[PDB]
């Protein structure tokens, strides 16, 4: 067998407007699947869509839709917009579907039978506009009599609260809590910023962990708990066991599951990484599964005003910036703005900007160079790369290789930016090495055809390592580069190809017609 990788983003719920940091996750894990796929290995790649819930009966309702009606319109919205980013999963799971409905019915009647869910009650500060509660120390404008909490306000809308008593099951997690801790002992990598772990053992374990109650009376749209109906599923596990749910998990084909289970990564924006770390494994280890292997989150993308929503006028739409600037120039900023363990920011300016000097510029330009002067001394043909001839060849080669290396080890470390501004010291240096090598004076020089062609086959070879590296993050500028260059060996695009420089030892006829990699 190819070994197997199975990544994941979290599912997305289908309000109807979608930010640069819903496109963030989805975007990375695909440079994560594309990644692994040139790296030889079996990937499944899974993202899909939350569509159950209070919030979305009366969304449906005020658009005067059925719930499946309006779903189907959000999710078909949301699908075109993955496809339009060529996210390259595998599946898209969709909570309502009898698959995961099936799985959310079965997993709730065991942990029942097993005893770990009991019915008792919830008590909470709701807000009705929100959907949600809040803890006293959450709340905004808190209301006090006599040293005791009796109002506030919602930190999110600013909507009054009122407590809330009502009939829940609960999932009793503080009774896995030990075996969780020995997890993370034995899994040191699993919390991806590992920074992000004690802040979570400090703040939400050690304290320690409360009943989870994972059932409410108060909506319709959603599973049914099957031993008691006027109960339904709420967020936690419903939401959760979709990556099991995915993969045929209780089906009559469960072969999917019993070869991709468990993950190798869960990636996440940072608001829910709690969830996956804590209840997640719990839920899991309440199952007798075997437990993911990684779970990261990223960052968001904030503003000048600053994190990013509908409401403060600063949404940002990935749609409007693939036809403003093009697919690869939003793959790229988006990649490239956000660092492991950090928020980045977007500015129509330094979006401009980083596609302009980066894109444009320093690759597009370099390629342009390359294919204008092998056209003009060589009439278009490559002379075929022989050794490292000139005095800067030696070093250049080896720091193609160690361009490699590094992209490689930022790559594991899931250090995104950092792949990608190595490439670009490469990309730079390449520039750097026309400079350097003159080539116009070498072509005024009949005696100096060998070298001018080694310099040739240097600043080809250069790009083509370059195409290679990019093929995760970039669906376009590589093969466009390739298709220029006429590399037309599927091979010499693979990670392989890289493993010895100067591969191209038969000459190559460039394009007659090179045209913008980036227009
Ligand atoms: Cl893969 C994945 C994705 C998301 C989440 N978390 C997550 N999602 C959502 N979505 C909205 C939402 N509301 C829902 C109601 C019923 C069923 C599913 C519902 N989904 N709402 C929350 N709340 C946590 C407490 O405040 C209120 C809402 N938490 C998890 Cl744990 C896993
Ligand atoms: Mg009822």
């Amino acid at each position: 067998a190819k070994e197997t990788f199975y990544i994941t983003t979290p599912i997305y719920y289908p309000s109807g407007n979608l930010h640069i940091g819903h496109a963030y996750s989805t975007v990375a894990g695909d440079v994560i699947a594309r990644y692994k796929r040139m790296q030889g290995y079996d990937v499944r790649y899974l993202t899909g869509t939350d569509e159950h819930g209070q919030k979305i009966q009366e969304k449906a309702q005020k658009a005067g839709k059925t719930e499946i009606e309006y779903l189907d319109e959000m999710i078909a919205g949301i699908k075109q917009l993955w496809a339009k980013l060529e996210i390259s999963n595998d599946d898209f799971i969709r909570t309502t579907e009898e698959r995961h409905k099936h799985v959310v019915e079965q997993v709730f009647e065991r942990l029942l039978k097993q005893g770990d869910i009991y019915l008792g009650e919830y008590e909470g500060w709701y807000s009705v506009p929100d959907e949600t509660y809040y803890t006293e120390s959450q709340l905004v404008d808190p209301q006090y009599e006599n040293g005791k909490i009796i109002g506030g306000k919602s930190p999110d809308s600013g909507h009054e609260v009122e407590l809330v008593k009502e009939e829940s099951y609960f999932f009793n997690i503080s009774k896995y809590t030990d075996r969780l801790l020995e997890f993370y002992d034995q899994n040191p990598d699993f919390i991806q910023p590992p920074s992000r772990k004690n802040e979570m053992i400090n703040n939400f374990i050690k304290p320690g962990l409360a009943d989870l109650a994972v059932s409410r009376t108060s909506f319709n749209w959603g599973v049914h708990v099957p031993s008691n109906p006027k109960h339904v599923v709420y967020v936690w596990i419903d939401a959760l066991v979709n990556y099991i749910s995915a993969l045929g998990y209780l089906s009559d084909d469960e072969s999917l599951f019993n070869k991709y289970w468990p993950a190798d990564i869960h990636l996440m924006a940072k608001e829910i990484v709690r969830f996956h770390s804590i209840i997640w494994p719990i839920l899991l280890m309440a199952l007798d599964l075997p437990l993911p292997k990684k779970v990261f989150a990223h960052g968001w993308i904030l503003m000048k005003d600053g994190k990013m929503s509908k409401s403060k006028g600063n949404v940002v739409d990935p749609n409007i910036l693939i036809d403003r600037y093009g697919l690869d120039a939003t793959r790229y900023y988006l990649m490239r703005e956000l660092p492991f363990g950090s928020d980045g920011v977007f500015t129509p300016e330094a979006f401009v900007e980083r596609t302009n000097f980066d894109l444009a510029n320093d690759l597009g330009n370099l390629v342009n160079r390359t294919i204008s002067m092998v056209n003009k001394y060589f009439d278009g043909e490559l002379p075929a790369y022989q050794g490292p001839l000139h005095e800067l060849d030696e070093e250049m080669e080896a720091m193609a290789l160690e361009t490699v290396k590094s992209y490689t080890e930022s790559m594991e470390s899931l250090q995104f930016s950092v792949a990608l501004s190595t490439v670009w010291k490469f990309i730079s240096r390449t520039n750097k090495y026309i400079d350097e090598t003159t080539p116009w004076v070498l072509a005024k020089d009949d005696s100096q055809k060998d070298m001018l062609g080694n310099v040739m086959a240097h600043l080809v070879e250069n790009i083509r390592y370059a195409a290679v590296l990019l093929r995760p993050f970039l669906t376009h500028a590589p093969k466009e580069i390739f298709e220029q260059l006429n590399i037309n060996n599927p091979q010499f695009m693979e990670f392989s190809s890289l493993e010895q420089y100067g591969v191209l030892t038969e000459s190559i006829m460039v394009t007659g017609q090179p045209k913008p990699i980036f227009p």
